[PDB]
């Protein structure tokens, strides 16, 4: 039946008839009134049962004999006469009301339903997730009433306490009592608002009026919400979400749940509270207006299986408030003022008519309650003690169970209540044995609760002695808490795509993940030789810089709020932020690449750009203090980060606001010059000094002091250590600015010669010009091979895919390959000697050169793209050409729309021919450029140049061409121009940042090239080869300076953090909504005082009364 | 996932029916371009028959998607379909083709010169103008792409609303 | 015109995908020269003798549950921001 | 002097002396009422 409720759980049927209150009366013949009102000790009529076996008494007489000795009549028991016979009330209520529906669920069941299946109904069947708190509400069972202040404050606190701990409120489920007032408070407070306070009412079935409506299988239970006061029995309060209804087998009887309700709570405080945490779910109990049984059940908690605290509030009603009285006037041991029982027994007889000897018993038991007042909690709502019932509720479960302060934190940690922990658990004079703090931190980190981590870090914890290898290895490999599906995929690939089905994660295999995420030739400290051994082998396992290893964790597991927090702590702030940007950015790519079950990449994209801006804002700060030191920060080896550099890391992430920041730019300019002081020299003096070397010794060079911030080579460092002449030439020819204008001049002289060769005739053998051309291209090629093999990546297949990912490197490959095809044909041809251009192998060779040369003119746009003013226009041209594809397809369609009808009308006797392919494109294309072929349009006109193709239909071709040019020349060309106009505006908006970012790869290229240009470069290769066969820039800082840099780090690391808060406090509209927050305490307190001012003035005249 | 079910999954996907009609339509224009550019003898060539077959069945295809439309009133199945630019153009392109075929085919061939019989010429010249309809129908295939379609929308709005500048 | 269309071009393209895609959900699987066989077979079928989301009741039920849950969460939200 | 948002942040400056002094008076109003019953004690 797929209805586990129907199957395992069951109802109760009165299957026997025992006349109750059988008092024969009106309407003289017996049977009629013996058939009118003969109730049973079950509670129903014999005619209201009928029950397929109780109908057998409607017809004859009550299911028994006649008189049927009254020694035997009394003997009902649901144990004896009641058959179970599955439930018929497992529907769902649709409580009608406000602009919503207050939907809720229910079930019928017996008072002896097992405590485990009722759990297997709440959690398994109803999907309801196990709580971290229960609020067992035990107050008034009649329609009690309260005043406005308590109506709001008590409401918020009870609600909020359930919000924080995801609690399960428990009531009777009946809107005569607590449930009415419990449920109400949820209504106004908007607890529903993107939120649920799980709320349950254990009621009995028989009473709830319109129970017969709820009868039936799974249905939208049309509970009618009639507030008709004729139905005393009850109206189910329409806010409680769930209604377990004890079908004990009685109707009109009461108290079917009193044990079950408790047993459910007993087997709610008997399961774990999030397995990382080991504790039973704590259970508070509250008291509203309340009766003499409501105080009685307080004695069923204080002296009960694991002691259940009590949160009697102050000011509610008769019970909840009176228990404050006996609390207040009586000592910690419940020591009464001896005239208490001589004047409280008036209070009982004042509040109740419970009696006198009865009342004596009440206070006596009520002190038997108050024998232990370390465990109850009077919420003094007047005088504002705990300032919401909440803080008293939660505190009440952290005091009176002889629990340890670790056992007190660990619960607060589970609840998301730091405020409870900092204010109560972290109280003056506390014990905290040895690793309690440490065990909480392994719990707080895996559970992703920064606010407790933050607190613990302030309250004695140190990450230095707490990051051991088993521990942090644990902290990686936990699916408890916010879990990443991506890391398990990342470990898959690096582990050959082979998982042991269990596969505990090591620190080692993670190191290969980072080396894949950071890319290039990064080497994590988890894959090194020393670490890899001591790991297997395993005091020394305390990780010299732990806050570096946790920042990796928080980012590999998408725990941003932990990452961003931990980043604040420790040192190497700017570096950690540029790694994080790289880690997230790569995972944000591998999501979009792997494209599996995984998702959530734009979330990672945002996380990278979050840390990216942090590194930029630290650069700003550090640069506004000392420009020179900031440059040194961009270039010191890190040594915890694979001996990399903060700049190098930011280029890997393509983090442009950092590379386009004026600090890097001023440094990029200083590496461009080398030891040349170009603020004093000029680029025309560099060109002159290349062509006239003696001017090299006339230029203004630099010292060591104004070169100390610049990353230098081993040589450029050393040659300055030990300003003579030979060192003045070494400074010039090794500067990147010189290697540019020395390759540029050779390249321009290359094109001048190569232009001369294609324009001047070729005899059999090459001329000196053509040999010098071939020499350039040959060595230029070797130069390009080297800068692939000597790239930065390590995998040759990735050294390759990056280099071929640039336009001008692809073009050079084609230009170099196409040249030697041409040389091979030009040179390997058998010369004719009657005419050069009769041998078609020689011609093909020459014609490849004359097209080859176009590649080499266009390579000059790459030299021009170096200039700040020209480069934006080279970017445009590429974006224009790349993205105009679809306009040009339309243009080619419009073209054939015209070219095919024209050729068909004008040339109607054409066999198939290759000319037909030319003649449908040729003239229509030159029209695009405004050539209308004026004397060819009308071919039958007297001034025609085509008088012979006059014939039938040819008069159609002017009309065709008139339409064509309007569409082509006016619409389509200016649509393309309109596109290009928007490209222009887009590029100019971004052109300067992109130019600044591309200076890096540019300048670093001309820091690695040889000092000789491509014809003479071969000597530099030779010398730089037989060196290696026989046998880059680093900021060299002495320890005295290396020290002060770290001092300049921390000082600027510091001043940044302080600043952000200070500006952020001020705000603009923040301040206005901080005002509005303050508009309440005024209005409340202008009503506080304004409430008393009427209380003041009544006094004054009463004192003069 | 057996074999016959793997073919049923492919040829019944909309992406396949697009790139299968698109390739036939492009092969249609390649042939129909070949027919107008190459001379016509008395009877059609295999190329021209394959052209006529396309256009004939292409028409029946358009009849069906009117009668098998979503509306119920035939007079509203009609006014909606003719409310699209390329369905109006196809109607003209289909009607104008068979006027041309009827003249091209129903003409009395001359045998001294094809282009002396003016009924044959009118037929050929309708085809050579008819073909413009079929190049322009390709803008509807291109309008499927996110990048090209905005430029087809422009051209229509440009042409529709430039009336008064062109009168001046 | 250019600037006007580009401001609205992406919404209109997205709206026109519907009639486009639904067209090529109803067409025959054979293209217009060979389509005649598809007409013939799809005619003598009718002479002799569209897309629906088929949900089993177990799933059809949970959809209505996904309705109301999201129907609910919407109404609560609007007020709270407002 | 007049300003536009200046005035709003001159208000916010004044939101404190009110809140302090609404707590000044509001501190005493509890000190007042305890008196009255203590004078009638
Ligand atoms: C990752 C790297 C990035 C950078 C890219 C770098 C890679 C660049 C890659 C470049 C590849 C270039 C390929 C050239 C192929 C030539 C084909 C050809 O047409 O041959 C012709 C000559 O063939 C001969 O062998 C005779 C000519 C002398 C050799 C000159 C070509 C080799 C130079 C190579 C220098 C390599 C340069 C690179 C050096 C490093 C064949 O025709 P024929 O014999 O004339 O015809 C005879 C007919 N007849 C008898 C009727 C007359
Ligand atoms: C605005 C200025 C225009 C005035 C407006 C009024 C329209 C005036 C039009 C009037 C139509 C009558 C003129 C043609 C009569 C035959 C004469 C002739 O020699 O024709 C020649 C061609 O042309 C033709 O054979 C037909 C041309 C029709 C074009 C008109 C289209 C509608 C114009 C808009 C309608 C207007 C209203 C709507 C506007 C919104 C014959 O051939 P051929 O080219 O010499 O050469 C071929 C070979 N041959 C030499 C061996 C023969
Ligand atoms: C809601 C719908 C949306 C979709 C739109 C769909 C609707 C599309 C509607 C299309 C309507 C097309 C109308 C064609 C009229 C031809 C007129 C003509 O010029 O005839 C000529 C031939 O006439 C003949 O009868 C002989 C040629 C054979 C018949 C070919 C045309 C019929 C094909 C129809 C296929 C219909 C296709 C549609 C099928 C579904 C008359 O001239 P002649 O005899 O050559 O001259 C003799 C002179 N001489 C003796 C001196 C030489
Ligand atoms: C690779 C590009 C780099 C930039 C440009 C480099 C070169 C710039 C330098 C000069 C450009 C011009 C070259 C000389 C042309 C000589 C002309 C000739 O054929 O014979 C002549 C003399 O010839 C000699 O005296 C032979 C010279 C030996 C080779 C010199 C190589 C030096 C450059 C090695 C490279 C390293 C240096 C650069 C390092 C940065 C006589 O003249 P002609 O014949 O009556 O006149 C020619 C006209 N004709 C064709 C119609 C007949
Ligand atoms: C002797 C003379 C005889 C020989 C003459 C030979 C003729 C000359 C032949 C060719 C021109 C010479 C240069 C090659 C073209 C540039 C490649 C390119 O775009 O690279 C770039 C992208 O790369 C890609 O996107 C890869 C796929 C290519 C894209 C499609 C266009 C090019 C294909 C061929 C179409 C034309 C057919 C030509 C091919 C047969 C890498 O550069 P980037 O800086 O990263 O910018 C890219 C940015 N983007 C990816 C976002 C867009
Ligand atoms: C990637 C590498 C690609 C290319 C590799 C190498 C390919 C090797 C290619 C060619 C080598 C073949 C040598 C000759 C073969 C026999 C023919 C012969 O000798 O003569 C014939 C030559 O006929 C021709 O067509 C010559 C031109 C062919 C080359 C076309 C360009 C290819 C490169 C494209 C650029 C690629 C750029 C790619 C860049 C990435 C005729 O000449 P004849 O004998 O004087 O005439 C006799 C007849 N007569 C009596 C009427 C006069
Ligand atoms: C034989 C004729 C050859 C000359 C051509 C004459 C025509 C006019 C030519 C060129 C004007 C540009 C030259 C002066 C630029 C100096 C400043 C500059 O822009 O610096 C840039 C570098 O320099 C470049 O990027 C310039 C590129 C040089 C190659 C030119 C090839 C194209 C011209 C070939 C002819 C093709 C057209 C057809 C005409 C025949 C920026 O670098 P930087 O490190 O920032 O610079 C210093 C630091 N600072 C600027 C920050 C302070
Ligand atoms: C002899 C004849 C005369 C010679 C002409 C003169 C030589 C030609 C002149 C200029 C050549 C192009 C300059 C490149 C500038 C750099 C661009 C670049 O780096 O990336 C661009 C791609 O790059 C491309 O798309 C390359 C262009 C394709 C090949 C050019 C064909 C030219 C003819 C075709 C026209 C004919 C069609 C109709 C003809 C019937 C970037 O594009 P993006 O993706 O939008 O941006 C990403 C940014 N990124 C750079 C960071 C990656
Ligand atoms: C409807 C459009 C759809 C797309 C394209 C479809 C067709 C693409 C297929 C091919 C394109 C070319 C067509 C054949 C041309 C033959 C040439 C000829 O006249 O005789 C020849 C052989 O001819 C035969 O053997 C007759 C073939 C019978 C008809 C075949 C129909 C198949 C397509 C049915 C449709 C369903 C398939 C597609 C389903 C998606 C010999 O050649 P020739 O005569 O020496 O040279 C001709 C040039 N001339 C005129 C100058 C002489
Ligand atoms: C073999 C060759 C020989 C024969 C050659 C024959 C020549 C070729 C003849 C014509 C071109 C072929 C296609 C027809 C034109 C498109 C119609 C149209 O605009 O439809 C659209 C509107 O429809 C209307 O608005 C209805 C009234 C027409 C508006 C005025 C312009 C067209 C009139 C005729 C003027 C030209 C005179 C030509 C007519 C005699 C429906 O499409 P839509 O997607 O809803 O877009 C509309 C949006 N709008 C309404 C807001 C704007
Ligand atoms: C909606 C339906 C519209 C059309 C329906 C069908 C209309 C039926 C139309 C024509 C059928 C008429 C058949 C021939 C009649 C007698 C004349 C004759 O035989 O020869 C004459 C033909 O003279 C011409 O002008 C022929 C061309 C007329 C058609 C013009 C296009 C109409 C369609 C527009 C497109 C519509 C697109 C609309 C799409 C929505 C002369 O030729 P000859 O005999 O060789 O010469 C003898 C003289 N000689 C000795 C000097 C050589
Ligand atoms: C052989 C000759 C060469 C062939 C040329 C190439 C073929 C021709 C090329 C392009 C053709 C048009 C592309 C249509 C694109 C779709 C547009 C569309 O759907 O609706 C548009 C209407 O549509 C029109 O107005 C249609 C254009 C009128 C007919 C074209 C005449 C061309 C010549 C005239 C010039 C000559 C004048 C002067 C001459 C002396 C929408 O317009 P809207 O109301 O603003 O927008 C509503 C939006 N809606 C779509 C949702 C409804």
């Amino acid at each position: 039946q797929k209805s586990w409720i129907e199957s395992t759980l069951t109802k109760r049927e009165c299957v026997y008839i025992i006349p109750s209150s059988k008092d024969p009366h009106r309407c003289l013949p017996g049977c009629q009134i013996c058939q009118q009102l003969v109730r049973c000790f079950c509670g129903r009529l014999v005619k209201q049962h009928a029950c397929f076996t109780a109908s057998l008494a409607m017809k004859y007489s009550d299911v028994k004999l006649g008189e049927h000795f009254n020694q035997a009549i009394e003997e009902w028991s649901v144990e004896k006469h009641t058959e179970q016979s599955p439930t018929d009330a497992y529907g769902v209520i649709n409580f009608q009301g406000g602009s919503h529906s207050y939907r809720a669920k229910y079930v019928r069941l017996s008072y002896d339903t097992k405590p485990e299946i009722i759990l297997q109904l709440l959690l398994k069947e109803w999907q309801m997730e196990l709580p971290k708190l229960v609020i067992s509400v035990h107050g008034g069972m009649q329609k009690f009433e309260l005043h406005p202040r308590i109506k709001q404050l008590l409401g918020k606190g009870l609600i909020k306490a359930a919000v924080t701990t995801g609690a399960w409120i428990l009531t009777g489920g009946v809107n005569t009592g607590v449930a009415k007032h419990v449920g109400d408070a949820l209504k106004e407070h908007a607890s529903r608002s993107s939120r649920k306070i799980c709320t349950i009412g254990i009621a009995p079935w028989g009473v709830i009026e319109n129970r017969n409506d709820l009868v039936g299988r799974d249905v939208v239970a049309p509970y009618q919400t009639l507030l008709n006061p004729l139905s005393k029995l009850n109206v189910l309060n329409n806010l409680h979400s769930h209604f377990i209804l004890v079908d004990d087998g009685t109707v009109g009887k009461y108290g079917a749940e009193v044990r079950l309700r408790r047993e459910l709570e007993k087997t709610i405080n008997q399961q774990r509270i999030h397995a990382r945490i080991g504790q039973g779910v704590p259970v508070v109990a509250l008291i509203f207006e309340g009766g003499p049984n409501v105080i009685l059940t307080v004695l069923e908690y204080l002296q009960e299986s694991p002691p259940v605290p009590v949160v009697v509030c102050e000011g509610t009603g008769r019970a909840a408030d009176l228990l404050a009285y006996i609390h207040k006037q009586t000592e910690e041991g419940g020591n009464l003022p001896d005239a208490a029982e001589p004047d409280i027994i008036s209070t009982i007889k004042k509040t109740f008519n419970f009696g006198q000897s009865e009342a004596v018993h009440l206070f006596q038991t009520m002190m038997e309650c108050m024998k232990k007042k370390e465990l109850i909690t009077v919420f003094h709502i007047g005088s504002e003690d705990h300032q919401d019932i909440d803080v008293a509720i939660l505190t009440a479960l952290l005091k009176g169970t002889n629990a340890s302060a670790f056992d007190q934190l660990i619960l607060t940690l589970a609840w998301d209540r730091v405020d409870i922990a900092k204010n109560h658990v972290f109280v003056y004079g506390q014990q905290w044995l040895v690793g309690s703090l440490e065990q909480a931190m392994l719990d707080a980190l895996v559970m992703d609760r920064v606010s407790f981590v933050k607190l613990l870090i302030e309250n004695g914890v140190s990450m230095h002695k707490f990051l051991t290898i088993p521990r942090l290895e644990e902290l990686y490999n936990t699916k408890q808490g916010p879990t990443n599906p991506m890391l398990f995929h990342l470990i898959r690939d690096v582990k050959q795509g082979n998982l042991p089905p269990g596969y505990k994660i090591t620190l080692i295999d993670i190191g290969l993940v980072i080396e894949y995420l950071m890319g290039g030739t990064y080497r994590c400290t988890y894959t090194r030789k020393r670490f890899r051994l001591i790991y297997n082998s395993l005091e020394t396992k305390r990780f010299p810089y732990p806050l570096n290893e946790l920042l990796i964790w928080a980012c590999l597991m998408k725990r941003q709020v932990m990452a961003r927090f931990l980043w604040q702590h420790g040192e190497e702030s700017m570096a950690k932020a540029l790694v994080a940007c790289k880690i997230y950015r790569s995972m944000a790519y591998e999501a979009k690449q792997s494209d599996l079950v995984d998702d959530t990449s734009e979330e990672l994209k945002q996380y990278s750009n979050d840390f990216g801006q942090l590194a930029v804002e630290l650069l700003e700060q550090s640069f506004r203090q000392d420009e020179t030191m900031a440059m040194k920060l961009l270039t010191y080896e890190l040594k915890n980060w694979s001996n990399s550099t903060c700049l190098k890391l930011a280029v890997s992430s393509r983090l442009r606001p950092f590379v386009a920041h004026t600090c890097t730019q001023m440094l990029l300019s200083d590496m461009w010059m080398g030891r040349l002081n170009m603020r004093k020299n000029s680029w025309y003096k560099v060109i002159l000094s290349i062509l006239v070397p003696p001017a090299i010794l006339m230029l203004e060079y630099k010292t060591k002091a104004e070169m100390s911030h610049i990353p230098q080579s081993q040589d450029a460092h050393q040659m300055t250590m030990e300003l003579p002449i030979t060192r003045k030439f070494y400074a010039f020819y090794h500067a990147p600015i010189v290697k540019f204008w020395f390759n540029t001049l050779a390249y321009l002289g290359f094109l001048m010669l190569y232009t001369f060769v294609v324009l001047v005739k070729m005899e059999q053998l090459p001329s000196v010009q053509e040999w010098i051309v071939i020499a350039y291209i040959f060595t230029y090629a070797i130069e390009k091979v080297r800068e692939v093999f000597m790239s930065e990546a390590g995998k040759i297949s990735q050294k390759i895919k990056v280099w071929f990912s640039d336009y001008f490197n692809v073009s050079d490959t084609i230009a170099i390959i196409s040249f030697f095809v041409g040389f091979g044909l030009r040179f390997g041809a058998k010369w004719n000697y009657i005419n050069a251009y009769d041998n078609h192998v020689f011609v093909a060779g020459r014609l490849i050169y004359c097209l080859n040369i176009i590649f080499w003119y266009v390579r000059l746009l790459d030299f021009l793209a170096v200039n700040q003013q020209a480069g934006p226009y080279v970017m445009m041209i590429g974006k224009m050409v790349a993205n105009m594809f679809y306009i040009v397809v339309i243009m080619a369609l419009v073209l054939l729309s015209f070219g095919v009808p024209r050729k068909a009308i004008l040339y109607p006797h054409e066999e198939p021919s290759w000319s037909l392919a030319k003649d449908i494109v040729f003239h229509p294309y030159w029209m695009i450029f405004g050539e209308v072929y004026a004397y060819e349009i009308d071919v039958c006109a007297n001034d025609s140049t085509l008088p012979t193709i006059c014939g039938p239909g040819t008069w159609l071709t002017p009309f065709l061409q008139a339409v064509y040019l309007f569409v082509q020349y006016i619409i389509m060309v200016n649509l393309l121009i309109a596109f290009f106009n928007q490209v222009y505006l887009q590029v100019k908006a971004i052109s300067n940042i992109v130019w600044k970012y591309q200076r890096y790869h540019f300048i670093m290229a001309y820091h690695e090239k040889p000092v000789l240009p491509p014809p003479l470069i071969i000597l530099s290769h030779i010398v730089s080869l037989f060196c290696c066969v026989c046998k880059g820039p680093k900021l060299f800082l002495t320890e005295e300076d290396q020290k002060k840099l770290h001092d300049f780090e921390e000082q600027c690391v510091e001043m940044y953090f302080d600043e952000k808060d200070d500006k952020f406090n001020s705000g603009s509209e923040e301040r206005i909504r901080v005002t509005f927050e303050r508009v309440e305490q005024m209005s409340i307190q202008i009503k506080e005082v304004g409430d008393r001012v009427n209380y003041i003035k009544r006094s004054l005249q009463s004192l003069d009364s």
